[PDB]
């Protein structure tokens, strides 16, 4: 017998299983729907040069490569979306709200945190200048951990904003906040050229909560804050105001970012970041494209909001579900059977049918141990006069109609 | 600028083009639900042995591989369905009527027919005996072409069976049938060791186009065949279905039914296919056979036929709702009109950047329409907005 388990650190997606992707899937696609989002997809099978140009040759080891002309399996799905983004050229119409749920794939540990493999709603506007589109985005995470179930109370996303930390800068530094004792960051920018003095203005502006905090250190005139304060007010008024924090420590890939950085969260600080977002204006020109262009987006994982809404019981109790089974009173109603689970189905109805053989009893069962609503017996008697027998798991003859 | 086009033979699926993707797996799933088939799915990357132990080491140069251990970006879904069937055990409630719509992946030439990637509904009914279970699969094939637009002068379904052809010898024949001039298949058939009497049978079996020829030649083929074709034309897909004792696609890897879609006027490719394979299970080591019929529907082949016949629609993104702030002094109470909206259930969209009103309405219709509401002070004052319908007015609304 083959391993009839799955490739390490993947999943099989049986029926029960498959039913609650496709509940929170539903969740992403009617969010992006009611927001006005596209949706889009490319191929899995992306060429190597298109991750390297992002981060680098070290990535080379951290995902599933493979010759043909090198390409890999994709860890993340922006980089194809600029790729998409950049073969429109100007002929793309602008603004762009794009939207996918693509599977994405890292060469990573299993029983050491993460899983090898994972679907990730991704969520992008694009030609967008103001802060409206960051409001959005975020209203967008909420909304959708909203419909799953969540409160206030249970989530929430913390605001920060990179232009903050590098307006109190006054090169390449941001990547050193990422990474987490105390004592062994100042050791990694001096190294820059920092001396103690500058370091402890980021240092302890990180640990900062508030914006009027910020505000009292950078200004209230500056962008920076200005922006912040104008984010506030839109989700107020959009009406998240309870569910948006402040909070200079979120550095999740600041160097990549270029203004406003956001980071879905659990309230009760159980979990890892639920979704991840921001605005980086330099997107496309990493890819190589002449004119800049504005782009805000975020990541929402598969995996951590399912662990979230296991914790708050929060996942529903889904079924199989059929209309009608049609139950031939014997082998020689069959094609009678036939030519009525034809009307149903034809009608809009979903409906199934006893294949083999089953003694009447047997059918009904088969007809709850499946899904159900209503059972179509279907007899000579009642046949010959035009009629069916109808029972309701919640006889009767019809015609029906 | 880095290469904008994708890894070659793969497609790229911009809003425009997943519009019509989305179109076809719509018929796709709703045809599934219809007829009470669950969705599945498994990894894009399985472990090599399972399709080797298919068809032999030569796939392992026909598809995508690395090391990790082995394993590879699959060229079928089949073989993660029986993977999948046989972790569950007897657990498994049978009938199970399992369906997907899996990505799949072959290593070959593009500029030569086909292109490395492609999408392709399968459908499997596993646990039922009887050949009500081909009638119905066939059905959901016929079905879905119907809902497309095709009618039965469009495309059709051929049927055969492959106990026809070796119930007539009286082993390993069925791979040297699937590579077709009548001759080219002759030599490949006595050069294996078999008498031109045997070689005059064969030929002159897949030289037949009715039942009834089948028959005069009470046997379980044609009992079933029989049966078949009687189901189908009760459930009403009797102008759809013909035989055709030519179809060996893969014949020697199916047991009893095969069949295969196909357009009328002999344009395309076949458009789905499939068969009964009882031995399914047993190959990946099962120790208790269990039955399975099923068929896999490409994705692209419908795609070329439908264009032909003109069936193709005309997709667009449509929104319910474009907010108009008049000013950006109106923006807190535009996003609070949107908040309303997308909780009513509609869809909305709003002005992000600074516009000029007839600059906002452009870009209404330029992205769907339906409605626009002018969120403009004045208005607002008095509790109220501006409604243009795209197919002003003061409304509060609701």
């Amino acid at each position: 017998m083959v391993e009839t388990e799955p490739v390490q650190g993947c999943r099989d997606f049986p029926p029960e299983t498959m039913r609650l992707r496709k509940y929170l899937f539903d969740v992403f696609h009617s969010t992006a729907r009611k927001f006005g989002f596209e949706e889009y997809d490319s191929p899995v099978l992306e060429s190597e040069e298109l991750y390297i140009r992002k981060a680098g040759e070290e990535i080379t080891e951290q995902m599933f490569n493979f010759i043909t002309h090198r390409v890999a399996l994709r860890p993340e799905m922006t980089p194809s979306l600029a790729r998409q983004l950049l073969a429109k050229g100007r002929s793309l119409l602008l603004p762009a709200k794009w939207y996918s749920i693509p599977q994405c794939w890292r060469y990573e540990a299993i029983t050491r945190g993460r899983r090898r493999e994972h679907y990730q709603w991704n969520m992008d506007i694009i030609g967008v200048k103001s802060v409206s589109s960051e409001v959005e985005l975020v209203c967008a995470a909420c909304t959708a951990m909203q419909s799953l179930g969540l409160s206030s109370k249970d989530v929430g996303v913390k605001i920060n904003s990179r232009k903050i930390l590098q307006t109190v800068v006054e090169d390449k530094f941001a990547p050193v906040c990422v990474i987490v004792p105390r004592e062994e960051v100042v050791a990694q920018l001096a190294a820059i050229g920092l001396e103690s003095n500058v370091v402890d203005a980021i240092t302890s502006t990180l640990s900062l909560k508030t914006i009027d905090e910020i505000a009292q250190r950078i200004g209230e005139e500056h962008e920076a804050v200005r922006e912040l304060r104008d984010f506030i007010t839109q989700i107020e008024a959009y009406g998240f105001g309870d569910w948006v924090i402040f909070d200079a420590s979120v550095v999740r890939g600041l160097a990549y970012y270029t203004g406003i950085v956001f980071e879905g969260f659990d309230r009760d600080g159980n979990f890892r970041a639920l979704c991840g977002g921001g605005r980086y204006d330099n997107l496309l020109t990493t890819y190589g494209s002449p004119t800049a262009v504005p782009c805000v987006g975020f990541g929402f994982g598969d995996c951590v909001i399912v662990e979230l809404l296991n914790e708050k019981k929060l996942l529903p109790e889904l079924h199989h579900v059929v209309d009608d089974l049609v139950i031939p009173f014997d082998e020689t109603m069959r094609p009678h059977a036939l030519s009525i689970l034809r009307r149903l189905r034809d009608a809009g109805r979903s409906a199934d049918i006893v294949f083999d053989k089953k003694k009447v009893v047997q059918a009904f069962n088969y007809a709850d141990r499946i899904g159900a609503l209503r059972a179509v017996l279907v007899a000579p008697d009642e046949w010959a006069r035009g009629e069916v027998r109808v029972k309701m798991l919640r006889g009767i003859v019809l015609p029906v109609d």
